[PDB]
């Protein structure tokens, strides 16, 4: 049985962006593989996070992660900040990236660019990341287009270490879905869908209201040509609307299409609203029931001990393998 | 009674110029403050260490610590790395420290140059020591005067962090020696000497025997001038020569200017030879004493008890500052 690592940010309520590229297969393959999925707050202070929002936040996505269906009996579920050993092999880790690709990694140059000063945790995002990944034996990793650059840094620096040192990481390999895998912003479709966005506008949380939806999906930008057919250079709008109608109402886009043959976008946009709100119907219920409870605090706390068996093992073989203390 | 910290990297094998600017005072100052004093291998990783080499320096260094006097009940002794808190306090604080402030830094421009590649822990090696200061609520800091910027930035995380987050973090102030502050290389009299320099005789280091420092003494630059008198600008190795006689003989520069009127540079270097050899014979002693002994094992052991249990503390404080964790 291989093994599977992933996390997410507390950055935000997740969106159905992250459901769609993520969340929702870990689902499937906490049966098919041993999992840990991590809450990975030392990585969403890499910005500012307000404290009380952040500590709200990280409960917040514990619940959704639960309630769309992680089994705490399958996966092993935890807090990032809880495992010290993340920390401190993102430190050996440090050591071993070169200043140079940090530099050249796709979201710190847009992450950073047109700001007047970022952290050093911005820049150092990866290491941290190769961390989490590296230190459970990680097989596979499943996420979103956006972090197969990550990955590969997190292949180069398992792979340096491993010549540096002696064998000692797992090579790991991404995951990323054929379908969904890069949601779009519903304000500006030539931009990812992502919970940090400054425009609430941009995307749809998994805790939005019926009438937030609404709003949202009906002011999504599109064309003026009036005609709902897929064409990602054309009408990229209206190709990510049809991308997430598709995705989670399991009919093809060709089939939608002829869906809404001589259909105007208004019509179009009202169904797709409520293709949404149904399908978050059961997620919020069942965060409801474990936000209200005490039980989402011991499975926190039994994903933590057992997360940090594996991991402050293999940092003990790290830094036999570096030299460092005794 | 105030709270002093330093560490030293077990990056090699102390030099005369790390026992005069910094470990020779902390043999006095363990009796009046409480003493934290740190074998920092986390830091010493920031450029390669060789594994054998550096299990072997760290254990080297904590018998120096203590043959020079520093007493295991005065002070607490222990390893960076068998501190996790360290290494978790140090990414906090990479996120409140901006990468523009890290590349202004010294010691990273110095001993990033000319290199084609470096690690990110060169770029990131202040919040580490930051954060080692920062979690003892440490008061002052003896270092030598190359480390002023680095205590400097240090102030500035810490006012950062209190003001952004709430007051948690004592403003520490360094404590750098009138004379000693800065020996200067054996063969290059416009740099520092630095234990880890690529040229062996460019430092005395404290296990030299008699034969490699009389070597390394008649060896040491000077001019060609041939008068015994302390002139910075116009005899460095001189004057730097001077200075090292002077501080561990007690004799004044003026009083050993006097005793060598008319007196070559050649006995004034075999002098000088004589008086390091018979400085370091004690230390030598208690040296190998410890190194043959698991005495220096419980030490350490002990050492990183007292520190986790004060250290782990302090992060506590930070994550719940910051909003990490629950
Ligand atoms: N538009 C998106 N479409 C599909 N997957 C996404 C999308 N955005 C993020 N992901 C995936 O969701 C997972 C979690 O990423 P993350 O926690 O960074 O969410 P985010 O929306 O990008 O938040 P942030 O803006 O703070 O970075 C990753 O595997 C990531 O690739
Ligand atoms: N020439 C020097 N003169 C006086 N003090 C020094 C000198 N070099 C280092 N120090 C002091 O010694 C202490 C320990 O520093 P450190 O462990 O970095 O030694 P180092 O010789 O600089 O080794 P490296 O070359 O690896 O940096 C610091 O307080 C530092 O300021
Ligand atoms: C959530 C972030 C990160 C934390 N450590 C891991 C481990 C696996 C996948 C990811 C991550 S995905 C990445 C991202 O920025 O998308
Ligand atoms: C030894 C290094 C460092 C590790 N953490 C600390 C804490 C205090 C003083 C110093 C240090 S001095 C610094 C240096 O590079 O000189
Ligand atoms: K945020
Ligand atoms: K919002
Ligand atoms: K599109
Ligand atoms: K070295
Ligand atoms: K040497
Ligand atoms: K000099
Ligand atoms: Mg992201
Ligand atoms: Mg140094």
């Amino acid at each position: 049985m291989k093994t599977i690592f992933s996390g997410i940010q507390p950055s935000g309520v997740i969106t159905i962006g992250n459901y769609i590229g993520a969340l929702r297969q870990f689902v499937e393959l906490q049966h098919e593989y041993n999992c840990y999925f991590c809450i990975v707050d030392q990585h969403a202070i890499t910005v500012w996070q307000d404290p009380h929002e952040l500590r709200q936040n990280i409960r917040r996505l514990a619940a959704l992660y639960l309630a769309v269906g992680i089994d705490p009996t399958q996966a092993t579920l935890f807090i990032q900040s809880e495992v010290p050993a993340h920390a401190q092999a993102a430190w050996m880790l440090q050591c071993i990236v070169y200043i140079g690709e940090l530099e050249r990694m796709t979201q710190f140059k847009e992450k950073s660019a047109g700001k007047e000063a970022v952290s050093a945790g911005l820049l150092t995002y990866p290491p941290l990341m190769a961390a989490d990944i590296l230190l459970y034996n990680t097989d596979i990793v499943p996420v979103g287009e956006d972090q197969k650059q990550h990955i590969e840094l997190t292949r180069d620096l398992a792979e340096r270490f491993n010549k540096r040192y002696g064998e000692l990481f797992t090579i790991p390999e991404a995951r990323i879905p054929k379908v969904g895998a890069r949601i779009m912003s519903l304000v500006d479709p030539t931009k990812k869908m992502s919970k940090s966005d400054p425009n609430p506008k941009a995307y749809i949380t998994l805790l939005d209201d019926a009438k937030t939806i609404e709003k949202k999906i009906k002011s999504a930008v599109t064309d003026s040509e009036g005609t709902i057919r897929y064409d990602k250079e054309a009408k990229p709008g209206i190709s990510n609307l049809l991308n997430i109608y598709s995705t989670l109402s399991g009919q093809s886009i060709e089939e939608l299409e002829r869906q809404y043959e001589g259909k105007g976008y208004g019509v179009f946009k009202a169904d797709l609203a409520q293709v949404v709100i149904e399908t978050l119907r059961p997620i919020q219920e069942r965060y409801h029931h474990w936000m209200e409870s005490e039980e989402l605090d011991r499975v926190l706390d039994e994903g933590a001990e057992k997360a940090n068996r594996v991991a402050s093992e293999m940092v003990r073989k790290m830094e036999q393998a570096m030299g460092l203390g005794r």
